[PDB]
């Protein structure tokens, strides 16, 4: 029989969901059979429910959606935080919450997981300032409520909450049969003002990975030639590895040349960008709204007049169909310094330094808040890089979980994690889940309260799955770098001792 | 100078709160040195919110107050699950958010552990259907608002939220001068009470939660033992009297009940109930029988006399009173109520035999949901014990960093934890408090796929700090319960294994 579950995960599926996390929980044991049943979908098990939805998020951040399965209120609320931050920084996530019977819910009976008062809406309710759309399933609306949040989601790109009763998973309901999904004028002033400038600057930010428009962005920089540079909070916007990239665009931050670049330019051009304290150098960037164009999803800006009606997405993928603009200008002078190892002990500008240099193409660099970030962040990625960083939320122990949904996301990308000792603690359990998945991310945990380095053997792994490494030199760290990127097959678990 | 966190500390010792839980985060970290500068109140710094939150949750149990302190967004919406199952059962904790400073706030600005939406009032907003009370302060309101909110605590035992900005925080405040009867039907109620239970031929009390709740456990046990009135609690609210009176039947869980109990229970001629809420868990799936026209029911909202709603008294002092009653004296019968090991396999049932007839006196028991909720609940304590179990949040992981904030909350009560391996790994991290701590539960882990057994090794413990044990027989298990019993300076990590 074709159920409410089959259609929702069927729907899930069209969004180019593969994996579905979470957690089981005794309301909503019968749908996650209903996820084993489907072939073209595959149950990824957490230990908790945050784990989960972090890991829900980096998945998105690769896959350009995502979907996880808790159970009501304890699941739920755990998760609260994770997508609070899949909110703030702009990913589709849809997370599923596994409810009681609607028999159960309307005689408002004091059952597990509730406060006892009968009140089965307190949850959702709290989820409204962390989704775009939140729905409580009925027997009759579900396909109508489905197609309506997985239509926000597609539209917003911001998460959504689907509360599914047990009863109401079961229940049958008719497959498919439809599937779900002023910009001229704006166009034209792009244009006018792409081929007026005698130096303008292309800045691209979180939104842009939010629908997975990084090719796009990167194939309109190659040809146009254009100057481009992204904050932090979207790093990997575009490729890093065009010739018109500059650098990071951080207020005073920023390395004089392209600060000064920037805030000399007499265009900005600023896709699905947000201006947050830790992207501009505490507020420190200098863009004068005056020469500048700036668009985001909700709504945009024309020299200082406020646009309200377009299509985020097709908009950008229209900068393509722009045509006699073509960049004749310098750029900034870039560095050519080699990292020639010695047996001195490893720095953290030194660290860097060595990443930057023996990071490989097709590769996804994930950085925690901390020393981590700071450093990495600063870093130009190779050809067909991406990075995750989480610079406006900035929930510690995310990059952990996050890294290895993202992984799984993509396969093909091998994904380098650098996460401090202190964050890693808060999401460690989902080693686990690492050994299970046999994925394979090269995970780099910086030192400086226990012994992490013989953990995945804790875990159960071997050395035919976990590498695990010390490293406190530049030598031992250029070589288990090359070693790491030489063994596809395997995850390694690096413990770095920085000095000083 | 004497400050607005000055004053709130000083709050907080008045309800006789000695130590603070959570995590540092930037937007609180100047208060987290008030609390240390105060020599009456003690940091105890978890690894994580969500466990911050448990654990406070176990203090209040014990110590009949607590408080714990996260970061606005990314630590409040950690621990909203703790906080939600902290409204569920009712215990009294206080919530402090540190936020940042009323200048940003006000000039709502896109800073991190935000939606950069510039508004910081959601999170509170979330936080409405779990909490008793809420405040964001100000300068000016700040001893007003910690006064209203505290007083909440103290009128309904929930927990309260207090948002903290960083200036308001060291904002200039005077020490609190004043410290922190409703209606006369109070009298009336007392003498129905008291002419019931003088009339009643067989009556029964039972108790519940909300007795824990405001530490009315000894009055309770006062008020049985002078009358020798017939006594049972709901396993929600386990230990709300103590178990070692004669005139303790055992626990009344619907048709779950043992049958002697159970025909006791339902064959009264009158019911009183006090602190009492039915749910699924702690009646038999709602097969409790309890006749509402020969009941008086007593709880902190409400009450009802024969069917006969009462809406306005003081909760607190009504229960006080019946110690105040006066020719009430039961001359009934009761109800009719020894372990030798072999080297036989240990199993669940011979596993809780053992607990009931091993158990010493002045001991908390904590148990997880699942098996070993079922197998503990149904033992009788020694004298002067206490319980912990969360069987209508029913939050796993939970008991973990409630035994310990419970354990710190009374060293003088030896805490005896017992967990699955499932759930220990959703909070595990809190060991490392545990050792810092130096506190020494009796920590059981029954097994049921990592390696928890070296894990003390992991965190730092040595053989000084923490014992490690495996158990498979049942000579093993009474050997090692005696040894851990008769060792009150170290913690104890003991692995169960159970048969068939």
């Amino acid at each position: 029989m074709y159920t409410v579950g089959d259609y929702l995960l069927d729907r899930l599926h069209e969004l180019g969901i593969e994996e579905i996390f979470g957690v089981p929980g005794d309301y909503n044991l019968q749908f996650l059979d209903q996820i084993i049943s489907h072939k073209d979908m595959k149950w990824v098990g957490n230990a908790n429910e945050l784990n989960a939805s972090y890991m829900a998020d980096g998945y998105a951040r690769t896959k350009k959606a995502a979907a996880f399965l808790t159970t009501f209120g304890v699941g739920e609320l755990s998760a609260v935080n994770g997508l609070a931050g899949s909110y703030a920084e702009n990913l589709p996530v849809v997370e599923i919450v596994g409810s009681p019977t609607s028999k159960v819910q309307n005689e408002g009976k004091f059952v597990h997981h509730t406060l006892a008062d009968g009140d089965f809406k307190h949850f959702m309710k709290m989820h409204e300032p962390v989704t775009a759309a939140r729905t409580l399933l009925t027997a009759e609306n579900a396909t109508v409520e489905i197609d309506r949040v997985l239509s926000a989601l597609l539209k917003e790109r911001k998460p959504v909450y689907i509360n599914l009763p047990v009863d109401v998973a079961a229940a049958k309901a008719e497959k498919p049969s439809l599937p779900l999904k002023s910009d001229q004028e704006i166009l034209n002033k792009i244009q006018e003002s792409l081929k007026n400038a005698k130096k303008p600057i292309v800045i691209t930010g979180h939104e842009i990975i939010s629908f997975g428009l990084e090719k796009t962005v990167t194939q309109f920089i190659s040809k146009t030639k254009l100057p481009i540079t992204t904050l932090n909070f979207g790093k990997s916007s575009v490729d890093e590895a065009l010739p018109s990239f500059l650098g990071i665009y951080n207020g005073t931050l920023s390395e004089p040349n392209l600060k000064e670049f920037v805030e000399s330019a007499d265009f900005i051009l600023m896709l699905g960008v947000k201006l947050t304290d830790t992207s501009t150098g505490a507020f420190t960037h200098h863009l004068n709204e005056n020469k500048m164009i700036s668009l985001n999803i909700d709504e945009g800006k024309i020299f200082n007049e406020r646009i309200q009606n377009f299509d985020f997405e097709s908009l950008i993928s229209s900068l393509l169909d722009l045509s006699e603009i073509e960049y004749k200008g310098k750029y900034i002078d870039k560095k050519q310094e080699d990292f020639v190892p010695s047996n001195a002990l490893l720095s953290q500008d030194r660290l860097w330094q060595a990443v930057e240099n023996l990071t490989q193409s097709n590769e996804t660099i994930v950085a925690e808040q901390g020393t981590s970030f700071f450093g990495a962040s600063s870093i130009f990625l190779k050809s067909k890089s991406h990075f995750i960083g989480q610079p406006l939320w900035g929930s510690i122990g995310y990059t952990f979980p996050a890294a290895l949904g993202s992984q799984i996301a993509d396969k093909e990308s091998r994904h380098l994690l650098f996460i401090g000792d202190g964050s890693l603690q808060l999401t460690v359990q989902e080693l686990g889940l690492a050994i299970r998945e046999k994925i394979n991310p090269i995970c780099f945990i910086i030192n400086n309260m226990w012994n992490y380095s013989k953990l995945p053997e804790s875990f159960g792994a071997t050395e035919d799955r976990v590498v695990s490494k010390i490293v406190r030199t530049e030598n031992e760290f250029v070589s288990v770098m090359k070693e790491a990127q030489a063994d596809p097959n395997r995850m390694y678990w690096i413990e770095l001792i920085l000095a000083k």
